[PDB]
Formats: structure tokens, sequence, C-alpha cells
């Protein structure tokens, strides 16, 4: 007859699986209990007048994800029925990243990805980030066009005025607050690689990279720019390329402007002073069977910085003596590569040029009369692509100790020879027709 009550509830705020006790008045008979209107065993033995003690199930459906659930527990005795408020406690929010098209201008639509965005209170951007408790900085651009999805995933926004150009994203839950850095002109960008360390003038350059978004310019070793116009962009971002108009006179950098800020190239751009023979005054041809050209712009390699070295005609099968230049180099000075940097930690580059490709005839590199050190059955390939590209220039690269076998640059350059020699030869079974091209051979760090 009398009625049952709940006067509180010990462990308002509760998370699933955690044992809870019911206290009251009139519970010694409670035959069903509810929380979030769903059906909740208990244990009559845990039964008192006064308390029930039972535990929050974990697959408990929670007001987080069903609006339509009330937040409270029900308990029904034998004659009458009592309920108190209280809140089961979703998942905490977490931000995996901001997807956008950068730049972010006042009004543009923004969405948020992550999971557990239950209970959305507030969105909000800061320079700086929320208190571990939650605590909310000093000043904040409050969000207040946004939308969460049906799956409690992703936040559709429209960003504020007078927007935050770097700081937080927070998206502030009951349970509590996530956060994700905020720029409203996205990341830098990023250079991963470029074609070449000296292309040849006329020929094409290309950079890999991300988030190459509006890029407004493109400097060359502080000398000069690339005309914007010029600079041709993919559709992903990632891949900027132009044709260089002319030979920078000093080495350096790439530096690359986009609309997330300004990056350079690890690598030196065009290092003149690491060359050691490029048939233009920098070492010198001596003898050999060979030819030398400057390209015209009809035919041979089309382009050239100015003489290169041509192995060109037919092989026959089995000729181990055909082609080859030998010729002095002139080894980098110990100024820009001490004689302390180990041999292992350099390497041998060259412009190249395949007329198209063949099967047989291969290639031997060799310095300083050591040919037990030399490099030998080398086919030329691309250090950008992997490939034997044809039809245009490619930077090919080797360790300089498949060349050198000293242990020190210093080493290297105690044997007082400057030979460096390039010899053509086809041991294949087949005979086999080539036209190669070379230029600008140069020593740098790996
Ligand atoms: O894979 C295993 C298979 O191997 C097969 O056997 C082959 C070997 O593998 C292969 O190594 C070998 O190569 C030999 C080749 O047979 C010889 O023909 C060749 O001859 C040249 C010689 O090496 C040079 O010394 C010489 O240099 C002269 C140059 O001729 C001259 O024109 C030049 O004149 C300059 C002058 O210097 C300037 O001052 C002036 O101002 O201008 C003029 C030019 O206008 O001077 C050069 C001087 O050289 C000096 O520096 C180097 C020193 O060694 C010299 O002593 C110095 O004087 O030119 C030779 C060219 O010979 C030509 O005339 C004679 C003919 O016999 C020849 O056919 C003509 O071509 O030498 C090669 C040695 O190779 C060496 O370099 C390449 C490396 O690969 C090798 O390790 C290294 O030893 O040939 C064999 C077979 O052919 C097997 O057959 C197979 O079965 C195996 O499976
Ligand atoms: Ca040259």
């Amino acid at each position: 007859d009398a009625i049952p009550v709940i006067h509180y509830i010990r462990v308002t705020d509760v998370n699933p699986g955690t044992m809870i006790v019911v206290v009251g008045e009139h519970l010694g008979g409670t035959q069903k209990v509810y929380i979030n209107d769903q059906e909740v065993s208990f244990n009559r033995n845990y039964v008192t007048s006064t308390s029930i003690i039972l535990t929050v199930p974990n697959e408990l459906e929670l007001t987080g994800q069903n609006p339509e659930l009330k937040g409270e527990i029900r308990i029904e005795t034998e004659h009458g029925v009592a309920a108190y408020n209280m809140h089961v406690l979703s998942p905490a929010p977490y931000i995996t990243r901001i997807s956008a098209t950068y730049p972010i201008k006042p009004g543009d639509q923004m969405t948020v990805i992550g999971g557990n965005f239950y209970e959305v209170q507030a969105v909000y951007l800061s320079t700086e980030q929320p208190a571990k408790d939650g605590t909310r900085p000093v000043d904040v651009q409050e969000i207040t066009n946004y939308e969460v999805n049906n799956k409690y995933s992703q936040i559709t926004l429209t960003a504020p005025a007078n927007l935050l150009e770097e700081g937080y994203l927070v998206v502030e839950c009951y349970t509590s607050s996530a956060v994700t850095e905020f720029k409203k002109n996205g990341p830098k960008p990023v250079v991963t690689a470029v074609s070449s360390t000296m292309p040849v003038v006329g020929s094409t350059v290309t950079i890999t990279g991300q988030n190459f978004i509006e890029v407004s310019r493109v400097n060359i070793n502080a000398e000069f720019d690339i005309p914007v116009g010029d600079i041709t962009t993919s559709n992903t971002f990632d891949e900027i390329s132009f044709v260089l108009p002319q030979a920078p006179t000093q080495s350096g950098h790439i530096s690359v402007t986009a609309i997330g800020g300004t990056v350079e190239s690890a690598e030196i751009f065009y290092p003149l002073e690491n060359v050691i023979l490029n048939y233009d005054g920098i070492g010198s041809h001596v003898w050999g069977d060979c030819s030398f050209v400057v390209a015209d712009g009809s035919s041979a390699p089309y382009v050239s910085n100015g003489t290169c070295l041509g192995i060109t005609g037919t092989v026959s099968a089995s000729n181990y003596w055909w082609k080859q230049s030998y010729s002095n180099a002139q080894w980098v000075n110990t100024s820009i590569i001490p004689g302390n940097i180990p041999i292992d930690d350099l390497k041998l580059q060259f412009e190249c040029f395949v007329k198209e490709v063949f099967t047989g005839p291969v290639f031997q590199i060799a310095m300083c009369e050591n040919f037990d050190a030399a490099l030998n059955g080398y086919v030329p390939v691309s250090s950008f692509t992997g490939k034997t590209e044809t039809g245009k220039w490619m930077q090919c690269s080797v360790s300089l100790s498949s060349v050198v076998a000293d242990a020190t640059y210093q080493d290297f350059l105690n044997r007082n020879s400057t030979h460096i020699g390039v010899y053509a030869t086809n041991p294949g079974s087949s005979q086999a027709t080539i036209e190669v091209y070379f230029d600008n051979f140069r020593i740098v760090r790996k």
C-alpha cells in the first residue's frame, strides 16, 4: 500500500557496467527494474526495504545515441512505481581530422571527422587548448551553425566570421571535450622529392609532395622565380612541374609557397660546386671512341647544358671493348666535401638520356684507374621513377662506394689520379643498337 520512493543513488553520472545502490523506501518487493526505458536484470537477494543493489548493463542503449529514451531508473514494486533521474555516460568523443577545402573563408563549410559525437553541447575555435578539466580557454570563437550526422561520426559546420588563423577546434560533449589543430589555411606544404639536382635547361623539373594548394611562388636558389602561369600542379595537390627556363649560377634550394605556407627542398639544387665533369671547362675528355654533341633542338638529346658525351651506334654481340670515354675529372674540393667524409655517405650523380631501351649493352664507370672497384654491368635508370626513361633526360644516381673502394673521401683523393672513365660494352647474346648521352657528373652527399 505504501508508495515506493527513491532518495538518491550511490556509486548522478554513471558509466555502463558499474555497480550502483538505489536508496529509498518501500522497495522490499520490487518485481521489475528499468534503466533508460530498458528492462534490467537484478538479484532479489540484494533487495531490502531501503536498498536495491544492481549493476548498470554494459550493453545498455544510452540516451546519447537515442533521444527517445528517458534518462531515469524506474522501479516497480508489487503495487507502486518509483523513478529517479540518472545519466548513463556515453563514450568520450575524439577527433581524427578536419575535412576542408583550403583556404577556409568565413561561411565556408567544413567537416569534423571522428567518433562518439554524442550529446554535442558546443563547438568552438580557440588559440589555445582547453584544460584537462574541460575548462574552456579565456577567448573562443563559437561555432553556432553545426549538424551531427546519424552515425555520430561527423560534424558538418559553417566557419565563423573573423576566422582564427591558427589554433584549435574543440567539440564539447557532455562526457568530455575533443580537440584537434585548426589552421584556416591548412597544413604547410611538404616536398618529398625532386626529379633532379641538375636538370638540363629546357627540360622538365618535377616536384613531389603534399598540400600544393594555390601555389603562388616557386623560387630557385634565391636567384629567380618561375612565372606562376608556367607552373603545372596536379589535381591531387601532390605534384608540381615546370620547364627550367635558365641555369642557376649559384647552388641553393627550391622554395615552394602555397596557401599553407612556404617550404624548401632538402637536397641542394644545382650543386655546381660538386660537378667533376661537364665537358664545358670542368674536367676534360682525353681519348676514346665516342662523340661529343651540343644539342640543336631537332635531334640527339634535343636540349643540353653545353657539350655532352655521346655513346651511340650498333654493338655486335659479345663485344667487350666497343665505345668509351677516358676523361680527367676535377674532384670536389675538400672545402665542400671534407676529407673525413666516408665514401659510404657519398653518391655519384649524372644526367643521362636514352633514346630507346636496349637489351645486352651495359656501362662501366671507373675512377682513379682502380678497375677492381669499378661499377660494372650498369644499365641507366632514373633515381626519380626507378625505370629506364626514354626520349628525355633523367638523373642517374649510384652509391660512390660502388665505384670507389676507399674508406673516406681523403683516402680516395690520396690516390692522386683524376681518371674517370665510362665504357660501353655488349656481353649480350644478341646484337643491339643504342643512343645514350651523359653530362654533369657530380659527387654529392647522400
Ligand atoms: O667480362 C670479362 C670478359 O673480358 C674480355 O676481355 C676484354 C677485357 O675485359 C677488356 O678489359 C680489354 O680491354 C682492353 C682492350 O682490349 C684494349 O684494346 C685497350 O687498349 C687501349 C688501352 O687500354 C689504352 O691504354 C690506350 O690509351 C691511349 C690511347 O689509345 C691513345 O689514343 C691516347 O692518345 C692521346 C694522348 O694520350 C694525348 O696525350 C693526346 O693529347 O691525345 C691523344 C688522342 O688523340 O693516349 C692513351 C694513353 O693511355 C695512357 O693511360 C692509360 C695507360 O694504361 C696507358 O698505358 C697510357 O699510355 O688506348 C688503347 C686503345 O687500343 C687501340 O689500339 C690497340 C688495339 O689493341 C685496340 O683494339 C684499339 O682500340 O685497353 C683495354 C684495357 O681495359 C682497361 O680499361 C677498361 C677496363 O675494362 C679494364 O679493366 C682495363 O684493363 O679487352 C678484352 C678483350 O678485348 C674477355 O674477352 C671475355 O671472355 C670476358 O668474358
Ligand atoms: Ca655539359
